[PDB]
């Protein structure tokens, strides 16, 4: 009994690891999650310069989930790079890095300097399209037409294999048109779903207030709330998608959560909200409720039930 | 003490309904929520034709709400007219009719024979721009153009005050798209925020199956998952539509959650899951627990609090 996984020309120990965002903005938090059983780790969205993000409060978690709008503070794209180039022992887990400039050309001038690190290092890229909390910049991933040229540049410019972190959809035709962008481009060979709920709003009844001061109160659900539709844009995709990795992304505090993950579809199940309230001990629990779940229904890899989720008559 | 309220030239004894399509189907349905203790109703959402809808299970709840793809099972327009124009006791409380017709000339043909009735018995029109469930006819108002279509087509042919029952939006530009699109027309005069978050997926673990048949277990979702949605729903269309009346609907199952949807800017809050799962008594507990609520605050009248939910700094 294995929870083992040999994928993108990397070997992972399991199929756990953070979300981007969480415990991975800095050296600190980049060495607590290697140090973790996690079967690998993403390191904090990343802008070309150093960004401090919006002002506290700025996340706030609750018995369901989470609402944050952090404004994409990061160390800026040199100290990944770095990290990845120089720090990071790939001896202990894969590493993936994700980019999230705020226009196509800061992407496409990131991917540049990254391209010679993934040959040399083997650090996988995540291109996060879907930040829903920098105003005036919404989701990338909502505008189809940014989308296809989001992609067409980034992997001209890259050329290399890459994925991409997706915002959830909730529309069918919707599921359609986004799968077929992602399919016209052969070198995203993993898709990741999915990124927060945007623009939910938390209020205080006692106080009468909104509980994050960005934006009005607006940020991004993850946690309890967004399972179900984790669910189904893992499944969407994964049905939709069949030369691609799906990785999953929405909801998951336990092997139960992660072992539907997988079922629809998922390939590396990312944990957020429940990481960020927890701490990284998170992960032993995880790798070992799964294999409880494994044990109990007789299957041996995860390969046996990934996308075996049935469907009534 | 008594939360009695006036909108759309009719009176209410408290701003609570059902939400469309629950518990209000047939003309048993409507007597018994009639009968119930809430400040009116709704009709479950219509066709020119009588429909069966999609094959069960359906509907499915669960502790944290439910999902479903019911696919617009109902008498047809003709019943729930003839209910409007001689069966419903205008005296008890005001009556919604919900329309869903699957194309804007259907829409034409229903309101066309339901304006006699709306001016001889003041019925109010609930145009359903938002069915996620129906096979391919994705949402109206997630397709701005069809969306401005139905409007000015519903506008003209109808010549009377109606409402619009709005899909979760969860981007900026989306919520400042949409509400332009309503502010195009004087004839709306309420917008009821939120469906269903569509396209959910629920599965369950023991059996590794979905739970709902239709759509490959696909469905719109309702309850505690949707909470903060439809609050940043309710909120984002309150301070984008200054004058318009907003009705709150998602995740209503006390009085604090009415409290904070009236907070956001909830002239009436309209009940679905709770209402599913408790039957009609959940009325008066959300009235003696919303009463309790603002006695506590010293709050005396529903338009002390409405829309004064705070933000930071
Ligand atoms: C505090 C915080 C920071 C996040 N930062 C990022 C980020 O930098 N890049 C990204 O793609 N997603 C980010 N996310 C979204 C998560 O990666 C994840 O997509 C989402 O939280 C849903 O998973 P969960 O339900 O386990 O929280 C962030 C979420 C939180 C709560
Ligand atoms: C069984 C069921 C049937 C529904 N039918 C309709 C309908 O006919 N028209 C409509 O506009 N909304 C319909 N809805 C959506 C609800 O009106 C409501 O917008 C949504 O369930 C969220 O509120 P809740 O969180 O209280 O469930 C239905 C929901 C459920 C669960
Ligand atoms: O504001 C963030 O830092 C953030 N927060 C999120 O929930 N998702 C994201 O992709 C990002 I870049
Ligand atoms: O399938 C339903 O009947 C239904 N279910 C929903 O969740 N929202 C709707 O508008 C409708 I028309």
């Amino acid at each position: 009994m294995c929870l083992k996984l040999n994928l993108l020309d990397h070997v992972f120990a399991n199929p756990f690891m953070n979300a981007a965002g969480v415990l991975c903005s800095t050296e600190e938090d980049l060495r607590c999650m290697t140090a973790s059983s996690s079967g690998a780790l993403v390191s904090k969205s990343c802008t070309s310069a150093p960004r401090d993000g919006n002002p506290e409060p700025r996340y706030m978690a609750f018995p369901l989930g989470s609402i944050n709008s952090m404004g994409l503070p990061n160390l800026g794209f040199d100290f990944y790079l770095k990290y990845a180039s120089d720090l990071h022992d790939y001896s202990k887990k894969p590493l993936f890095l994700s980019i999230s400039g705020l226009s196509v050309e800061e992407n496409v001038a990131m991917v540049r300097r990254l391209a010679p690190v993934a040959q040399e290092k083997g650090v996988l890229l995540e291109l996060n399209l879907s930040c829903p909390n920098v105003p005036g910049k919404p989701q990338v991933a909502y505008d189809f037409e940014a989308m296809r040229t989001y992609l067409q540049q980034v992997s001209l410019a890259y050329g290399l294999p890459f994925g991409v972190k997706m915002p959830p959809y909730f529309d069918i035709a919707h599921f359609d048109t986004a799968a077929a962008v992602l399919n016209e481009f052969p070198l995203v060979k993993f898709v990741t779903c999915v990124n927060s709920v945007g623009n939910g709003l938390v209020i205080d009844a006692e106080s009468e207030s909104v509980v994050i001061k960005p934006k009005q109160g607006f940020g991004g659900l993850g946690g309890k709330y967004i399972l179900p539709t984790a669910l189904a844009n893992v499944n969407a995709f994964y049905r939709r998608c069949p030369d691609k990795l799906v990785f999953g992304c929405g909801g998951v505090y336990s092997g139960e959560d992660a072992f539907l993950h997988i079922l629809a579809g998922a390939s590396m199940v990312q944990v957020g909200t429940a990481l960020q309230e927890e701490g990284p001990g998170i992960f032993t629990r995880l790798e070992d409720e799964l294999l409880e779940i494994m044990a109990r229904k007789g299957y041996r890899t995860l390969e046996e039930f990934r996308g075996r989720v049935k469907t009534i008559e």
